[PDB]
């Protein structure tokens, strides 16, 4: 029988939070200039034979000054933290967000996924794979690079966070 899990997707503006989520949920790459507002999707996924009902919370992009909420610091089963490999600023910001997140969750190990998105834009990449891998390692977080244009990598992101959560 199925299990329910709630995942929050966090990160700086225009890193691809919406696009990655929509690619996973709907199978389509959408290019939109609407600002990302908090949006919750529901999605079925099977991971190692276990069926999951996912609630995916896309959050508005935040920056270093962003006060971290409290609503995103309880009842979440796992967090996907997204930066863009084409944006140094998004990478600086994801460190600040992670720090504020750990401060809010208290004395518990919470599944965290670091995601470097937009890996298809080879001519604009300014962050190496190794920089993100090393960051995730210092965090004990899973790490993947992704492209919202590539369905397999979006699926792999959301499978991975469920893999991490099930380890407890
Ligand atoms: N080439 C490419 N463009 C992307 C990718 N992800 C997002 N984008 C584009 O980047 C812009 C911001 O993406 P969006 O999903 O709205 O970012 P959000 O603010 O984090 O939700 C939009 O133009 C997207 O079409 C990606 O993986 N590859």
């Amino acid at each position: 029988q199925s299990k329910s899990r709630k995942i929050a997707i966090l990160g700086y503006r225009s890193v691809g939070k919406s696009s990655l989520t929509i690619q996973f949920v709907e199978g389509q790459f959408v290019d939109s200039n609407d600002p990302t507002i908090e949006n919750t999707f529901t999605k079925l996924i099977t991971v190692n034979g276990q069926e999951y009902h996912l609630q995916l919370v896309d959050t508005a992009g935040q920056d270093e000054y962003s006060i971290f909420p409290q609503t995103y610091s309880i009842d979440i089963n796992g967090y996907i933290l997204v930066y863009s490999v084409t944006s140094i600023k998004s990478f600086e910001v994801i460190k600040v967000i992670h720090g504020k997140l750990l401060d809010m969750v208290g004395k518990v190990q919470i599944p965290i996924m670091l995601v470097g998105n937009k890996k298809d834009l080879h001519m604009e990449r300014v962050i190496s794979y190794e920089e993100g891998k090393a960051l995730a390692e210092s965090w004990n977080a899973a790490f993947l690079e992704s492209s919202a244009k590539e369905n397999q990598t979006a699926v792999d992101v959301f499978r991975r966070i469920i893999l991490e959560a099930e380890k407890l």
